[PDB]
């Protein structure tokens, strides 16, 4: 359905009933001249400038658009202003002229003729006499025509009005007037068609055919006669138009009679494109008709290609895109472009010199004249119907593919993309990291097992090189622009708030403290001093204390001095020295340069920290001969030392912290740091591996690289199920190449044919996918061939504008378990339980393994594209016991779908599983991965993923958009265990080690940081359970597995050649053989059994959590043996009490017994502000008594209406693993008869006295003279030691703060 | 000029089974071009507005209501997740459909905040494309809000409407989760259409209405099925019969209303029952003087027109002033004149 | 269609039940945002919203929810009278 460059939608519609005319009436004549303002009434200003008070285009209307102005007038064209000004004249002088004569009283009722008064009206405003004419104004049209009323009179009556016995010849009306300032150059003015001329054609009105042939066999000679068969308005006429052309409207491709045609074809058109059934119309077919000199047989000039679409308009066709209502200059060209484009001629129905053909099944109704024939086409393919349009769209738009039966050969479509794609291509990346920090923290001094410098674990041999360096650097760019040192400063002074020393349970830092920014102030960025100094100095970092001062060093100072801190240096000595120094400045990769640097910054950033101070160091490269000489060295310079690693982008740099300055510490190189690095080190391996995908930045995308985008651009295409249609295969063969991603589609109009883009970015998973296929399925056209909109152009961007939620974390990261899963050379089948109607497992898999999918809905996907043996889908619900039919494989899974199948089914997890594992185990499968959702690690809701229910077992996903049951880890392990005794079980969760990363930024989504601790929290809840049947389970003996105690391990197996490895975090935390073994958790002792074919290994777990274990020998992959949990020790704090005869309200308070295990110290402390702080010893103070702790503590009649809790003792923090409440002192009562005491509550916490109803004091400002008998006591015994207490002689009071 | 008389039928409700082969079916004629022509006329009558945001909303006024039978509690509840799955389609002057913005507001009483909403079908900008005719690969939600046509490719032609009905509805249910809601709006309730509802989706869901909003002159209606499950009991009921009864009487009562109106293009030459008749008059004179024409076609005008109210404007020009006196003739009046024995004069 | 919509009738028993003091009651939040404040025989008792972590003497959370809504939960009282101010 197209003609050139011409496009056609395949609905039919036209209006069904043509409007009769009626004359005028004389006394309505005289209204519409005596209008007080004739705009819209007389003619209209189609491009009126309100700014101004001028217009430049008028269109007129039937009584004046008969003018033909004196040339006079055209040569020197008036302004807006003058022409209203003159219309309204020349208006009533002639209402004046029609009423001196025909007194209205006498004529109100008769008719005017048309014609006459047109060509009256054009000669009075063209100053020539009119009195010939107004004999003859009216005419009876009851008894005759508004010719032939005229034909009465056959004689030339003036020399521009000639009429014969039966026809009459005038010059055609100007529909068209440019006032002064017109510019056809201007592609914005309205089009005028060069109606303006004055002479542009010439009218011949006839009464009867046989004038008709008469007229025609003159005009033969000249240019090409044009005619409307349908409603010739005013009577049967031809036109002759000027044999010129009109500059401006194309490449000279233009005579006169061209114009008329097109524009009749546009208005043709239009008037199709909005006809209605309960609208009449003046004339169904607008279009002119060629009657001479002219050639049926060609197609190459404009006039031959506008009657060839012309007599297809009139059976009533649509174009794909409305035309405007008032076209423009630019509007026309673009058609005229179109209709000069090369293409195909329509020749469904054949050109005929004066008789028009048309469909019958059209809905356009003939005329009674004989100028009109029905005819039958052959393989006509329209259908009557409307058809609406639709706005453009601001965005590109996206579709989801759906398939028809047909499939084609991949070098097909190979060769069909290859020469319609934008092979090498300009894009964009944008942003990968949007924001935050994953930040991790490691106390070294905590840990008590030593562990040798020499044997930690050191930089990774191919560390520098170029390309792993070169990654390094690409990955630094595509974080979102920010103050990098900002951020990290800002995590560090963070912990350095919450840093308390663990001798006295008090802050490191303290209001007034001095500092030292020792690191080189930089000017960074738009300030002249790092920035987060001004947060320190407004108290803007929660927690943290003021500075009394703050001085700044380095080499890029300006507010302080400088010098080189790798020397001695004269200086004075802080509280706190940050020692923010790069060290590769001068060093590149020479470590032992950088080693020196190192060592050097170190000893002169501790030697300016004061006695009790604390200092901070950035070390760009932890190097086991760093860590050497630092334990060689400083051992003694300080009490404690941690590890702060925020992770901005991929870097191995860290901050070491020394914590409580002093001359004989004890620092030893512990398992702790052990840990750390190799975390550290896999995260940056992990990351480097996703960078891999990623091009670098000038390159022009030469599909080489994982991460391209692919792009394919066809022009006006016509896309439809016939065989080799070329737009078919280019489309089917694009998204062949991009099916797991989405699929951009945009279409942009240029001056003549529309360009139209499909695109979408490759991915290695959309590799595994096309790998998969044997041939490329078709797709189904409606969707696209539906499009008629405009789009913005294309973008062509890597990165999306916005970091994906936490919820595809938690999905990439379970792809990439399975996809490492699936790996398993000894896996022959798998069956997939609740599969999307899109199959995406198939992305995961190697594709020679064999896979059945399954679902209750259809599958999305035309199965015929693959081996039906390599890939199956199986429609039904697995719920069902019926789904067991013939269902056989060796492995099956489910993932984020047992939940979901458990709540449909109106049951708890315990109950579905029970009855559907067993089924698995009938169909053959021996292994299979199940997504329970379950809390491993505590029963703790994140604050709006996930609510965790608990009078029922259920959780609510996203505030309560999906709800599921859930069970809980232990009950159901041990259903596990009953249903299958002889299997192994294994949990799996996402690593802290983001070794999933690929899978979000290899697919090309962005991210935030900041989301992975919660991704990692989101995942705990969520886990996944490994069951394997074909390999015995573990064991160990004390089932309750308590932290820091001795625990014997089982692992049967018949090889005592093989070797053993543990993992924790996502990293090897013990390994080795029998004769030999090393752990960073502990005592480990491994022994072969051969009598018992067993590995024995005897172990003291120093740290809680999930380890997992496997098994490996030399010719194999390693073999998972299960996992195992180690608890942290009881929560059980319990405090004992005095009797009432010794609650101790005098000075010298009493002492209460503490029973609790050694490994929480404890302090008394104050839940002020969702923080406990601690209090001063004078009130209350735990007792390092020699068999145990205990609690001295002092009362007062502040203690009933406080809470005081005994606080876990850390150095990271203060009662973070468990804060008691001291209950009793909340409700322990004084008595009236003896002395008592009284202070203020808080440290601002200003308070009042109520003796017994009677307002006694304002314990804030006491009386100067004090109320008889009260007293300052000696102990202060406060909340803080900064307030006193008051002793009172007896009484009750109240307590209002 | 504005307003809808909607109804509500709930269908599960009747236990009285009724077998759908003797359902009443469309009438013969309600694709005869005049019939269509009138259906398309009173379309224009109605003062302009957006049709969709009036329908759009009635219906959700009936789904914030909708309570499960079985233990009493809201359908619907926060956070739930719906797609639009009719077509978004830039509607008027915004780029969605204008009823997604009370949605996300509140604005409608008693119908809770949904978590997200996503938009299908061809028209959509801020959603996918796609055809509801094949299988899609487009996940679940909890409120499916199908307001797909038909007649967009299937003008006349029944059996290609009903097969787009079964397709769309088929798809339309297997995108609600379990437990879920969704609705669909038909074109055109064929007895063969509702053949094929009972014969493969009778098992989906646990309850049904029919929800009619009446805008202009139209046939098509509102499925809602409620309870999305597997193992539904949904019959053919003598509920269906009353609606369809009561639906097709309406439109043929508006119909016979529409006859007497003219259409548009057309100049009021005296043949239309809805007509207005008019007599000018320059510098009259009445009196009762016999045969004096003022009075003479003054008493004709009236006699046409009795029963409606009678105009009357005096206009100067520059020289006589121009009097005009007219009023709407209708059927009534016809039926006064036809009572007169000779025309009284005023 | 509608809940209550034919039919509603007033369980106007519960209205008009005396509590006893001498046994061991059950207090809780009115509505789904209901806030509720006690007083016992004139005596301020509690901010049943946010009662205070220092519990009086006595008082108790409750096993069963038994609210209005099932998120809010009862609090057992041993003894006495109170007041309800919402």
């Amino acid at each position: 359905a197209a003609v050139f460059g011409i496009q056609l939608v395949p609905k039919l519609n036209t209006s069904t009933t043509r409007r009769t005319f009626l004359p005028l009436r004389f006394d309505l004549l005289l209204d519409r001249l005596q209008s007080t303002n004739l705009h819209g009434v007389l003619y209209r200003a189609l491009d009126f400038n309100p700014v101004d008070r001028s217009a430049t285009v008028i269109q007129t209307y039937p009584p004046l658009n008969a003018w033909s102005p004196h040339p006079a007038f055209i040569e020197n064209p008036l302004d807006y202003r003058d022409w209203t000004e003159f219309i309204h004249d020349r208006a009533l002088a002639f209402v004046g002229v029609l009423t001196q004569r025909y007194p209205l009283t006498q004529n109100a009722q008769r008719y005017t003729n048309p014609l006459v008064l047109g060509a009256a009206f054009g000669d009075f405003l063209n100053a020539r006499s009119i009195d010939i004419f107004l004999d003859r104004l009216f005419y009876g049209p009851t008894q005759e025509s508004p010719i032939t009323s005229i034909t009465k009179f056959p004689y030339q009556w003036t020399i521009d009005f000639n009429v014969t016995a039966d026809s009459v010849r005038t010059p055609a009306g100007c529909k068209y007037i440019t006032l002064y300032g017109y510019d056809p150059s201007r592609p914005s003015t309205p089009a005028t068609y060069g109606k303006h001329r004055p002479t542009y054609a010439t009218v011949f009105y006839y009464s009867t055919l046989p004038a008709r042939s008469r007229l025609l066999a003159n005009l033969a000679a000249g240019p090409t006669v044009l005619e409307h068969f349908d409603s010739p308005t005013y009577g049967p006429h031809l036109l002759l138009p000027q044999t010129g052309d009109v500059l401006g409207y194309s490449s000279s491709l233009i005579s006169q009679a061209a114009l008329l045609m097109v524009e009749s074809v546009m208005d043709a058109l239009r008037d199709n494109a909005n006809a209605s059934a309960s609208t009449a119309v003046t004339r169904l077919d607008q279009s002119y008709h060629p009657v001479t000199s002219f050639d049926p047989s060609t197609f190459n000039t404009l006039l031959q290609r506008a009657t060839n679409l012309a007599l297809l308009a009139v059976q009533g066709v649509q174009s794909e895109s409305a035309i405007p209502a008032i076209p423009t200059m630019s509007d026309v060209r673009s058609f005229v472009a179109r209709l000069m484009a090369e293409g195909d001629p329509q020749q469904w129905f054949p050109y005929r010199v004066d008789q028009i053909l048309y469909w019958p099944e059209s809905p356009f109704v003939p005329p009674i004249g004989p100028f009109y024939a029905p005819f039958r086409p052959v393989n006509f393919p329209f259908t009557t119907g409307s058809y609406t349009v639709v706005p453009d769209a601001s965005r590109p738009l996206r579709l989801l593919p759906q398939y028809r039966n047909a499939t084609i050969t991949v070098q097909q479509a190979d060769d069909a993309y290859e020469d319609t794609a934008l092979s090498p291509l300009i894009t964009t990346h944008g942003f990968c990291v949007t924001g935050g920090v994953s930040t991790s923290i490691y106390d070294i001094s905590g840990d008590p097992t030593a562990y040798p410098p020499a044997q930690l674990v050191d930089t990774p041999n191919d560390y520098f090189d170029r390309e792993r360096m070169a990654r390094r650097d690409l990955f630094r760019r595509l974080r979102a622009p920010a103050d990098r040192s900002a951020i990290k400063d800002r995590a560090v002074f963070d912990f350095l708030a919450s840093l308390v020393n663990p001798t006295t349970a008090n802050p490191v830092l303290d209001t007034s403290f001095s500092m030292a920014y020792l690191g080189a102030s930089s000017a960074h960025a738009n300030a002249d001093e790092p920035v987060i100094l001004a947060d320190i100095r407004s108290g803007s970092i929660p927690g943290l204390p003021i500075p009394r001062r703050i001085v700044q060093f380095g080499y890029d100072v300006v507010h302080g001095s400088l010098l080189d801190l790798s020397r001695a240096v004269p200086t004075g000595t802080f509280g706190l020295v940050y020692a923010d120094l790069d060290q590769v400045e001068d060093a590149g990769t020479d470590m032992p340069a950088a080693n020196r640097a190192a060592i050097a910054m170190l000893g002169t950033a501790l030697q300016m920290t004061t006695a009790g101070g604390v200092s901070v160091l950035k070390v760009n490269f932890p190097t086991r001969a760093f860590w050497t000489q630092v334990f060689n060295l400083y051992a003694t310079h300080a009490t404690t030392l941690h590890l702060v690693k925020p992770t901005i982008v991929n870097s191995s740099e860290v901050f070491l912290v020394f914590g409580g300055r002093q001359s004989n510490g004890a620092l030893r190189s512990t398992t702790a740091l052990q840990r750390a690095l190799l975390s550290l080190y896999a995260r940056n391996a992990a990351i480097d591996r996703a960078v891999t995908h990623i091009p670098f930045f000038g390159v022009p995308d030469d599909g080489t690289s994982d991460l391209g985008i692919d792009a394919v651009r066809l022009f006006d295409p016509m896309f439809s199920d016939a065989v080799a249609n070329l737009p078919s295969n280019a489309l089917a063969s694009l998204v062949s190449r991009v099916v797991p991603s989405s699929i951009m589609f945009t279409r942009v109009p240029s001056n003549g044919p529309v360009s139209t883009t499909i695109y979408g970015k490759r991915t290695f998973l959309s590799n595994r996918r096309r790998a998969r296929l044997r041939d490329v399925p078709m797709l189904i056209t409606t969707t696209l061939v539906h499009q008629r909109r405009f789009t913005t152009p294309p973008t062509f961007t890597l990165f999306s504008s916005e970091a994906v939620p936490v919820t595809t974390l938690v999905a990439a990261g379970y792809n990439s378990f399975i996809s490492e899963q699936t790996r398993n050379p000894n896996l022959a089948h798998l069956l997939d339980l609740g599969t999307g109607p899109e199959c995406r497992i198939l992305s995961l898999i190697p594709p020679t393994l064999q896979v059945t999918m399954s679902d209750a809905r259809p599958c999305a996907e035309l199965m015929a594209s693959f081996d039906p043996a390599l890939t199956a889908y199986v429609q039904g619900d697995y719920s069902t016991a019926a789904f067991w039919n013939g269902i056989r494989c060796d492995s099956a899974t489910a993932i984020f779908t047992l939940g979901a199948a458990a709540a449909a089914a109106g049951t708890d997890l315990i109950a579905f599983v029970q009855q559907l594992i067993p089924r698995i185990v009938a169909a053959g499968g021996t292994r299979m991965w199940l997504q329970l959702n379950t809390p491993l690690y505590e029963v703790s809701s994140l604050p709006d993923l996930i609510d965790i229910d608990l009078r029922d077992r259920v959780y609510r996903f996203n505030g309560g958009e999906r709800v599921e049951p859930y069970a809980d880890p232990v009950p159901l392990q041990q259903a596990i265990a009953a249903l299958l005794p002889a299997a192994a079980l294994s949990w799996h969760t996402l690593s802290p080690t983001c070794d999933w990363l690929p899978y979000i930024i290899g697919v090309g989504s962005p991210l935030n940081l900041s989301d992975i601790n919660t991704a990692i929290s989101y995942s705990r809840l969520t886990p996944i359970l490994h069951i394997d049947t074909t390999t015995p389970p573990l064991r160990v003996n004390p089932v309750p597995t308590p932290l820091n105690q001795q625990c014997a391990i089982r692992i049967t197996s018949l090889d005592p050649a093989a070797v053993l490895s543990v993992q924790h975090n996502g990293v090897e935390v013990i390994g080795g053989t029998p004769g030999n073994v090393i752990s960073v958790a502990g005592a480990a002792a491994l022994q072969y059994i051969l009598a018992n074919q067993e590995f024995l290994l005897q172990f003291t777990p120093t740290l809680p959590g999930i380890f997992d274990v496997f098994l490996t020998t030399l010719g194999q992959p390693p073999v998972p043996r299960g996992s195992f949990t180690i608890t942290p020790p009881p929560t059980t704090v319990v405090l004992n009490m005095p009797p009432p005869g010794q609650l101790d309200f005098t000075d010298v308070g009493n002492d209460a017994r503490i029973t609790c295990d050694p490994y929480y110290q404890l302090a008394v402390c104050i839940f002020k502000d969702g923080q406990y702080v601690r209090v001063n010893p004078e009130k209350a103070s735990v007792v390092t008594n020699a068999p145990n702790r205990d609690l001295h503590f002092v009362l007062d009649l502040a203690d009933n209406h406080v809470l005081l809790y005994l606080c876990d003792v850390t150095p990271s923090g203060l009662g973070d693993r468990i804060a008691f409440p001291i209950v009793d002192i909340y409700r322990i009562a004084f008595p009236r008869n003896t002395p008592v005491r009284a202070s203020l509550p808080y440290t601002g916490g200003g308070a009042h006295l109520t003796s017994g109803g009677n307002p006694f004091m304002s314990l804030t400002t006491p009386p100067a003279v004090l109320p008889a008998g009260v007293a300052l006591a000696a102990l202060s015994t406060s909340v803080a030691t900064q307030y006193p207490t008051y002793t009172l002689p007896a009484g009750v009071y109240e307590y209002v703060i």
